[PDB]
């Protein structure tokens, strides 16, 4: 039978398109926001399949929005409620509005002034579309709105990230049609320099030194893909699945054991990212975005161009999401699946055996790249031979500039001339529904223990472990503790490896700074999730986003603080781990005009889940 | 004119022994424990060579050991001095002495009898050749000792590993030839089960699921070797060299931009590294490894097999040693050279230009590995297209193990049946003797601050940095602040870019925990590099090990500590940045039979060392 975790196809999104028109749900005037299929529930697969879909419905005319839910498999609407944003949130954040902040600030009176003022020519100002939050704009409260900034292009080739317009900012209702605020501090110079990192001026003349890398699988790759989306590849199972807001997201990560196939991950993924800014200007002191639960992540990916974007032996997938219309769009190429070599897995030389053994490793690597704006981010999941899993996020693209203040400043750094990059993070939240060989799981926090020298300890050179288990939601919001070591274990209480030990893994993060804003601000209250290192849920389906459903212009307090509270057990339970990491951002100007990559991620190991090193069949290369 | 870093040759070995012979210091009684090239004094290379070469050599008669440096250009004795050892240090282990613990005990009434209680035969039981450090044993002082710790092999291809034999450890005198010491504290079970990872009924059918993974260079690789050892790589430069104590070191890391060659490290090696124990059992509680300065590890260096342990199109250096009397011996291939792809360097799709730009990066990869009893090392330098510099060491071989107690431990993990492995930690020191744009250099501390909502920052959402200038070598002894985003800036304070600021390099620690022993143990006086992050010291010729000349039972406080305390100007001069990083290993089932890698390291990004992206030339793949 087919299965429940397969990825939507251009017929489910037809027929759901279909039943939303039957139903009087969909008519002319309304876009969909958020269109995707939903998770089977647990313990479904008893032969009684049951796809739903979920969509995010907006008006055009001023309607209230929609959420609704529908089987496509019995062509039902499950349930249908109108939103009220000023409480829930608005809705994301739609592709069609990316255009319509320039286009209405194009024709304002105040605008026009403020670009009079700095001779420039309204045809060549590019007007971002930026999320608004919550601040002090009570006619803000229920109303869809963004607020521009401007950069301007000295012709359409040119890189508008060269030459922001600081000083200036624009507030518009995105509904109504109308601007509700121009703001114009001050002119500060437009920088001059341009930063089109294609024109030979800029680049000088192209290296001529790189030989060839060539990387070929002469009898193909090692993994197989069935079902369309299912993996298997040295002794790892999973489902690779697609969401227009998440990106790739990875179900029944799975490992064969002799004959039993283990669960260890129910479903991994990016469940919210977010860039809060640093710079107290008021023309920029409001932003802070949040590329997955506002823009949708997956809905930017990249079609990824072999030999460019992926090297090697690739098999791609093509997802499909629905347009603003509920027509299904393919996005070719849009996820990477290959096998990497990965250097050496294990080695030793023995004199006394007189053997010398060498063994290499590999990962299996699922990605896919977006760009939302000035930004591309690749997501990246590594499973390896040894157990192992690692996510990591590669930054990219260009940074989002200001002016450089005359005489400096604490919160902006400079790139070029007249030229500045205010201060910001970006943070990711990776939402683990753990299933450590099955659902009965816990968590541990481990920390190192340092001994004192003495009675027992007389040499001083002791050294221990504790581990305290979170037994309830009220105690499972965990920080950091580098200097200690400090790491959270998922075990399974009642299955034990053969030396009598609860079966494990171990959580290691990076051990970056978290949200930095001031835990007074909006941005702390809607982004509460970035204040923490570690989170631990109970399961439950509606409980997907640490930010809740609709961030965009939500007031604050959505999602994990509101969850937790609910103190339920998580000792020996169906659990879920939110871990927060981050990259603190204090640009360079190697960052400029377009970044070289960097990276953060976290990784989990097998913690006594094997019997012995899980890699011993692997031959010699 | 012959660059006076290439690397040592034959003849020059060969010379060195000659010299030594006509200078009437190397007999048939002496051996050569240490023996290697030195670097150019600064200021050299005005048309006037001295290679000198120093020496440490043992003598197996009684008498004192030497110190000696020779002019293998001139053909002289530039020094020789007796070393008393009770003050200054032992040499370091022999290799000849790996053997003689065991035989030496083999005849010992005592050793016999342990062995004979449990069941055991001498001829079977293998003798570990364990440093032996400094303890409560008066007679020790001046006398280098050896301590032994037994594993029995039940036929000669068996890993001994499996089968510790605890509660007994012996103490010899390696130059008298006596068992100072037999303690045999009580019989634990000899761990029944075996380790034997090339065992078909330990591994199970091996796995007929990898398909090949062919990675060529069709045109060569991109980088050249001239000199022996000078490589030039897509801007960079540098020389490789190779010490038997250190193993690799790299010389005159540099980057071409444009037309001028900028310094930016001008000596980058592992200077120590150490294991320290954490089973406070009296059988080894004095147990901490030294593989550097105790062993030599370069000496202990692979033959790198091609497609096994190098993949790809590898140049090979194959580097000469001395042997115990003089005569040179080569490494065969124990350094590979290579370039690898590394994923996407760069990459933006702009909606508003239209311009899709993606470029993939790669590094140039120097790299050696070592094997020291159990454990085997890998050691890697990476240099990245962007001006990134990293280290990243690879730890796996067997673990160090023990008896599991009866009834468990609170210091030592279980890994088999009666098996256990006790927890213990591996530290490095890298030190990195900087030249940032040349040798004016000081060194900032750089953390992130938060700040408090309120006036000027009304939203609550700045934050903001602050450099500390660490102006003497009394300032200069750090600890990591994970949670502050802590690193180190390395600049050149009279070398600006062309936005006027000084030109610098960023040094981003992984965090992990520093030694854990207590500060009064003699690890902590004997390591005390390991007890902080990161040491910053005036260049001086002489200062080349954290811990001294000669750790082998040196009684503690030599190296750092002595040499900080100088308290010498650090604030734009001639400066070594040392860093500690080290791994804590709790074992774990999975690391047994045989440990997969598991890594540790540190890398330094350029920080406006560059006027822009270094990397605009790169072109399209
Ligand atoms: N990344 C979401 C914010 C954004 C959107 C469009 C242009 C610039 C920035
Ligand atoms: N690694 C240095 C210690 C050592 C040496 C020989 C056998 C086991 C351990
Ligand atoms: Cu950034
Ligand atoms: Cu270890
Ligand atoms: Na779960
Ligand atoms: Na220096």
């Amino acid at each position: 039978t087919a299965s429940p975790f397969r990825l939507a196809s251009a017929g489910e999104i037809s027929e759901v398109q279909g039943i939303l028109r039957t139903a009087g749900l969909l008519g002319p005037e309304k876009r969909i926001a958020y269109l995707g299929v939903l998770d089977p529930a647990r313990g479904a697969g008893s032969e009684a399949e049951d796809r739903r879909f979920r969509v995010f419905i907006h008006d055009v005319s001023g309607a209230r929005p929609q959420e609704v839910t529908v089987s496509v498999t019995n062509g039902t609407v499950i349930s249908a409620v109108e939103l009220d944003t000023a409480a829930t949130g608005e809705l994301p954040v739609l592709e069609e509005e990316f255009e319509v902040v320039e286009q209405l600030l194009a024709t304002d009176e105040r605008w026009l002034k403020a670009l009079a003022a700095r001779n420039l020519d309204v045809s060549k100002v590019r007007v971002a579309p930026l999320s608004a939050g919550v601040f002090e704009y009570a006619e803000e409260r229920g109303r869809r709105i963004l607020r521009g900034l401007a950069f301007v292009q000295d012709f359409p080739e040119d890189s508008a990230w060269a030459h922001p317009v600081d000083g200036l900012v624009a507030y518009v209702d995105v509904v109504s049609k109308e601007v509700t605020r121009v703001i114009d501090t001050g002119v500060f110079p437009v920088p001059a320099e341009h930063g089109n990192y294609t024109d030979p001026e800029l680049t000088g003349p192209l290296r001529t030194t790189q030989k060839p890398i060539s990387i070929t699988q002469p009898e193909g790759p090692s993994f197989t893909v069935t079902g369309g989306n299912h993996i298997e590849w040295e002794k790892w199972s999973l489902d690779v699945g697609f969401d227009v807001r998440e990106g790739v997201v990875l179900h029944n990560i799975a490992f064969r054991d002799g004959d039993r196939l283990r669960p260890i991950i129910n479903r991994a993924s990016i469940a919210e990212m977010v860039v809060p800014y640093g710079d107290p200007s008021p023309i920029r002191s409001w932003q802070n975005y949040f590329d997955t639960g506002e823009y949708l992540v997956g809905q930017y990916a990249n079609s990824l161009e072999l030999g460019c974007d992926c090297l090697g032996d690739i098999t791609y997938l093509s997802p499909v999401i629905s347009d603003a219309f509920g027509n299904p769009r393919e996005i070719r190429n849009g996820i990477c699946m290959h096998e990497e070599d990965w250097g050496i897995l294990a080695k030793h030389s023995d004199l006394w055996s007189g053997i010398n053994y060498t063994r290499r490793n590999r990962r299996m690597v699922i990605s896919f790249f977006t760009t939302i704006g000035n930004y591309d981010y690749g997501f990246y999941w590594y499973l390896y031979l040894d157990g192992t899993i690692e996510f990591e996020a590669k930054a990219t693209g260009v940074v989002f500039t200001s002016a450089f203040p005359e005489g400096g400043s604490d919160n902006i750094s400079q790139l070029a001339p007249g030229l500045g990059a205010p201060f910001h993070q970006h943070i990711f939240s990776a939402r683990l529904d753990m299933a450590i060989d099955g659902f009965t799981n816990r968590v541990e926090e481990e920390d190192v223990v340092r001994q004192t020298m003495g009675p027992g300890n007389e040499r001083g050179n002791a050294f221990s472990r504790k581990r305290t288990v979170l037994t309830r939601e009220s105690e499972a919001v965990r920080e950091a503790d580098a200097r200690t070591g400090r790491t959270w274990i998922i075990s399974n209480p009642e299955s034990k490896n053969r030396l009598n030990e609860p079966v494990g893994y171990k959580l290691h993060a990076h051990n970056q700074p978290t949200l930095l804003a001031d835990p007074g601000s909006s941005i702390a209250r809607r982004a509460a999730f970035a204040t923490k290192d570690l989170w631990v849920t109970r399961y439950a389906d509606d409980e997907r986003y640490p930010t809740g459903d609709f961030v965009n212009q939500h007031s604050g307090g959505a999602g994990l603080p509101s969850y937790i509270a609910q103190d339920r057990d998580i000792d020996g339970q169906d659990i879920v781990v939110w871990h927060t990491f981050g990259l603190t951002h204090f640009p360079r100007v190697e960052d400029w005009p377009i970044m070289p990559v960097d990276t953060v991620g976290f990784k989990l190991r097998p913690e006594g889940f094997f019997d012995r090193s899980p890699v011993l069949d692997v031959p010699a290369n």
